[PDB]
C-alpha cells in the first residue's frame, strides 16, 4: 500500500504534459501506466498484484501490427491522463478508474484491418457484429481478461458500480469507431451553441467521454513534428496492406490505402486533420477548456503537412 511507482526526473516532468511521448523502452510502459492510474485515481484503487496481471494479459493480447499495437494502447491512455489531471474536479472516481482502462483496452486484438475489410473480407466478426465491428470485438476481449482468474481488478466495487464501469467502458470503446466521431461531435457542437451542454445530464456525459476518447484515440497527432511525422509511417504501413488485401478481393482500394499513391500523402493529411483532427479538438476545447495544448498541437501539425506540399521539406 505504501509502495509509489517514481519515473526518472525527465518522465516524471513531461507526463503531465500533453506531448508526452512514452519512449521506445517496451518493458518501462506497464510502470507507465501504473504511475498515471496511482496520480489519476489512488493508491488505494486496484489491488497492485491484480493490476499488474491484467496490464500484461492486456498486453500479450496486443498483436504485432505497426500501428494499433501495445504502444498505441499505453500512447492513448496517457492523453486520458493528462485531460483526467487538467480536469481535476469534473470526472467522478468510477469515471477515473474507468476510462484509464477503457483506453488501454480500446483497441484489443487489432488485426491492423478497418471494419470496412472485415465485412468485405466477410469476416465472421462481421456477422456477429454488424456496427463498429472492430470496437464491440475490443470490449469482448476486455470482458474476457477481466473473467480470467486473478484479473479482477474491480473485485471491490459493489454489484452496481461494477455494471456502472463496465457500462463506461463499453460506451468509451464504441464511440472509438470513427464512424460515430461525426455526429457525436455535431451534436455536441449545437448544444454549446445553444447552451443545452448540462454535465449532470448522464446522455451528455456519455456523448462528451465519447469526444474525449476521439481525442485521446487519435493523440499522435497532437504530438512534436518528428513525432507525428513517424507515427504518420505506421499508420499508412497498416492503411497499405489493407490496400493490397483489398485488391486480392479485386476490389481497387480507396487512394488513402494504395501504396502507388504515396504522393497523394501530404494532400491526404490535410483534409483528415481539416475534416477530422481540427473539428475533434475544438469542440473538446470549448467543452473542457484546460485541454487547449491538444488544439495548439494539432494546428502546428497541420501547419508543418502545408510546409511539405509547399516543398519547404
Ligand atoms: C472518415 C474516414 C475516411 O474514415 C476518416 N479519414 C481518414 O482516416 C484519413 C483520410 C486520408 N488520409 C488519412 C486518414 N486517416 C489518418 O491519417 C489517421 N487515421 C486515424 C484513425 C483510423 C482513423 C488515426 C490517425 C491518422 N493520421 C495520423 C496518425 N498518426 C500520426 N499522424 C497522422
Ligand atoms: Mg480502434
Ligand atoms: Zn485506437
Amino acid at each position: 500500500g505504501l509502495m509509489q511507482f517514481t519515473l526518472p526526473v525527465r518522465l516524471c516532468k513531461e507526463i503531465e504534459l500533453f506531448h508526452f511521448d512514452i519512449g521506445p523502452f517496451e518493458n518501462m510502459w506497464p510502470g507507465i501506466f501504473v504511475y498515471m492510474v496511482h496520480r489519476s485515481c489512488g493508491t488505494s484503487c486496484f489491488e497492485l498484484e491484480k493490476l499488474c496481471r491484467f496490464i500484461m494479459s492486456v498486453k500479450k493480447n496486443y498483436r504485432r501490427v505497426p500501428y494499433h499495437n501495445w504502444k498505441h494502447a499505453v500512447t492513448v491512455a496517457h492523453c486520458m491522463y493528462a485531460i483526467l489531471q487538467n480536469n481535476h474536479t469534473l470526472f467522478t472516481d468510477l469515471e477515473r478508474k474507468g476510462l484509464l482502462i477503457a483506453c488501454l483496452c480500446h483497441d484489443l486484438d487489432h488485426r491492423g484491418f478497418s471494419n470496412s475489410y472485415l465485412q468485405k473480407f466477410d469476416h465472421p466478426l462481421a456477422a456477429l457484429y454488424s456496427t463498429s465491428t472492430m470496437e464491440q470485438h475490443h470490449f469482448s476481449q476486455t470482458v474476457s481478461i477481466l473473467q480470467l482468474e486473478g484479473h479482477n481488478i474491480f473485485s471491490t466495487l459493489s454489484s452496481s458500480e461494477y455494471e456502472q464501469v463496465l457500462e463506461i467502458i463499453r460506451k468509451a470503446i464504441i464511440a472509438t469507431d470513427l464512424a460515430l466521431y461525426f455526429g457525436n461531435r455535431k451534436q455536441l457542437e449545437e448544444m454549446y451553441q445553444t447552451g443545452s451542454l448540462n454535465l449532470n445530464n448522464q446522455s451528455h456525459r456519455d456523448r462528451v467521454i465519447g469526444l474525449m476518447m476521439t481525442a485521446c484515440d487519435l493523440c499522435s497527432v497532437t504530438k512534436l513534428w518528428p513525432v507525428t511525422k513517424l507515427t504518420a509511417n505506421d499508420i499508412y504501413a497498416e492503411f497499405w496492406a489493407e490496400g493490397d488485401e483489398m485488391k486480392k478481393l479485386g476490389i481497387q482500394p480507396i487512394p488513402m490505402m494504395d501504396r502507388d499513391k504515396k504522393d497523394e500523402v501530404p494532400q491526404g493529411q490535410l483534409g483528415f486533420y481539416n475534416a477530422v483532427a481540427i473539428p475533434c479538438y475544438t469542440t473538446l476545447t470549448q467543452i473542457l477548456p484546460p485541454t487547449e495544448p491538444l488544439l495548439k498541437a494539432c494546428r502546428d501539425n497541420l501547419s508543418q503537412w502545408e510546409k511539405v506540399i509547399r516543398g519547404e521539406e
